[PDB]
Order: C-alpha cells, then structure tokens, then sequence
C-alpha cells in the first residue's frame, strides 16, 4: 500500500504545541500512545484529512511532556491527564447559561453540586496554584466552563453524571489555592478543663463543619469536651479573604445582605438536589439555568459562605 501522512500538533497544556506527523495507516495509539481530540479518546482512531493541524493531547512518555504538564496540572499522577480528557469530552456536551450576571450549568449528569461550586467560585476570591485551573477559571468567568468543570471533576477524582459534596469538592479546590496567608484562631473554654487556644493555617482556616452562622460562631457554639461536661468554642480571630461555615442540612432562614452566597440541599445523603442562593441586591436562588428571587429565603442550607478581611473578637 502507499504512504500517506498529515500534520499534526501534539501537547499537554494547549500551550506549548509540538508539530508531528503521523501515518494515516496507523492508528493514534500506535505512534502516541493515548491520544485525545477535543476530550475524545482517538487511542484507536486512524487519522483523518481532516485532523491535519489540529491539536491533540497526549500521555507525557518523554521528560520534556512531563515537566510542561507538572508545571500546568501541579501533579504527576499518570491517570489524571486521561480523566481530564474522559471528563471534558462530556462537559464540553453542557450548556453554560449567564445567569444573574453569573456563569451557571444548565443541569446534567448530577452536574448540580459543579453548578454551585461555580457560581460560588465567582463570588469569592481564590487565587489558584495551578495554571489549568487559573487559565479554565478566567475562560469559566466569561461563559466558556466547560474546560474548568471537567479540571474539577479531575482534580476531585469524580466522573460525569456522579453526585458530589458541595464542601468535599471546594476543600479539594482550596488544596489547589493560595490560603497560606489565611489565619484562624478558635478559644475553647470548659469550666472544670480551662481554656485552650487553637491556631489553624490554610484550608483549616476557612472551613468549619457543625454551625452555618457566622454569627454564631463568633459568640461561640456548644461543643462536647472530654469530661462529659459540654464546652464553649468562639472565633478569637480569622484572617481569610471569606470563611465557609458548613452543616448538615437542616431548615434555615437567610436574609437579604448577611451572607455572600449559599448552598441549599434538599433530599437524602448523596441523593439530593443543590441550589445556589447568592444575596446582592435581594436574594437570588440560582438553580442550574432556573432564577426565582425571594426578599428572604427558608430552605435546608449545608454552605454559607462570608467575605472577611481581619476580625478579632472583644470577648475578655
Ligand atoms: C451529595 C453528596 C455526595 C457525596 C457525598 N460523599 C461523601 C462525602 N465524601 C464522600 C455526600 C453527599 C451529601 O449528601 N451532602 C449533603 C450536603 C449532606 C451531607 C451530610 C448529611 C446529609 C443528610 C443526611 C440526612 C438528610 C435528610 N435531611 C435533609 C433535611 C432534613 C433531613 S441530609 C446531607
Ligand atoms: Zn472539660
């Protein structure tokens, strides 16, 4: 048989391009290893005239590869370029509506929880480590998403159509920020134990799990201490550009310009639906591409999320 070719470009980051030829003969896989067009698997593909100049992404197998996608990915892990590619090839399929003059997903495979979480990401300030996930961000803020919620599926090691924990997925996102800065220190105080200051660096800092008021965090919340008799915990102090207070989902109130933005679960554990509720001018419950505004919303809340700079309390 005779030999055709075509020109192509292989890369890891879409950033650096590396021009290649293949032989219409072969199949991707055989001369690259796996191989992706657009999130697509073309492992066992043959090249098409079609193809020629196209981009196509591929496993790093020498070090020029590995060090370019360390550099934009922040890891090593071999299997995460494939569930990235495996990933964005469906959330590529989404739909990305404005909605409130916020970027939203119009709902698909359970993709509710990414919706939230996206709509949270443009209402607080969160300067990522990794360029893929800057890069996906800024492309995310103007409507392109789908590169971004395919970076979080990865990152979170979940797949398309699973449902995920709003707090689980942002925890995750918040490795992958710069929060070294962000400082919190917690007093605790049992009458028969004493008292006992705590100081939390990065995520730990940003994060509490078992009140869902602010407020109430900063007066102090009952918690249970070693001898049986139940102990007082209050925020001292938290440097952070926001806090996440978080809880199982149980019936709340929040009212217009006490909150920065909210996530509403309603249904069993891993089985629910989410709703982002973001406070601007009145409240606005975001759910996927549907838009109701409410003066005051009742509804299960787990997420609320606060903006902060440096507080420090006047307890004692
Ligand atoms: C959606 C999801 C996906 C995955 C996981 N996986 C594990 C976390 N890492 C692995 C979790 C959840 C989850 O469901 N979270 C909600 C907020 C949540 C988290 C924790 C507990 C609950 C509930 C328990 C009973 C409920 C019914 N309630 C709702 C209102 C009144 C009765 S909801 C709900
Ligand atoms: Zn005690």
């Amino acid at each position: 048989s005779e030999v055709r070719t075509i020109k192509v470009f292989t890369t890891v980051d879409n950033i650096n391009l590396h021009t290649q030829v293949v032989d219409m003969s072969m199949t991707y896989g055989q001369q690259f290893g796996p191989t992706y067009l657009d999130g697509a698997d073309v492992t066992k593909i043959k090249p098409h005239n079609s193809h020629e100049g196209k981009t196509f992404y591929v496993l790093p197998n020498d070090d020029t590869l590995r060090v370019e996608a360390f550099e934009y990915y922040h890891t090593t892990d071999p299997s995460f370029l494939g569930r990235y590619m495996s990933a964005l090839n469906h959330t590529k399929k989404w739909k990305y509506p404005q909605v409130n003059g916020l970027t939203s997903i119009k709902w698909a495979d359970n993709n509710c929880y990414l919706a939230t979480a996206l709509l949270t990401l443009q209402q607080i300030e969160l300067k990522f480590n990794p360029p893929a996930l800057q890069d996906a961000y800024y492309r995310a803020r103007a409507g392109e998403a789908a590169n971004f919620c395919a970076l979080i599926l990865a990152y979170c090691n979940k797949t398309v159509g699973e449902l995920g924990d709003v707090r689980e997925t942002m925890s995750y996102l918040f490795q992958h920020a710069n929060l070294d800065s962000c400082k919190r220190v917690l007093n605790v105080v049992c009458k028969t134990c004493g008292q006992q200051q705590t100081t939390l660096k990065g995520v730990e800092a940003v994060m509490y799990m078992g009140t869902l008021s602010y407020e109430q965090f900063k007066k102090g919340v009952q918690i249970p201490c070693t001898c049986g008799k139940q102990a007082t915990k209050y925020l001292v102090q938290q440097e952070s550009p926001f806090v996440m207070m978080s809880a199982p989902p149980a019936q709340y109130e929040l009212k217009h310009g006490t909150f920065t933005c909210a996530s509403e679960y309603t249904g069993n554990y891993q089985c629910g639906h989410y709703k982002h509720i973001t406070s601007k001018e009145t409240l606005y419950c975001i759910d996927g591409a549907l838009l109701t505004k409410s003066s005051e919303y009742k509804g299960p809340i787990t997420d609320v999320f606060y903006k902060e700079n440096s507080y420090t309390t006047t307890i004692k």
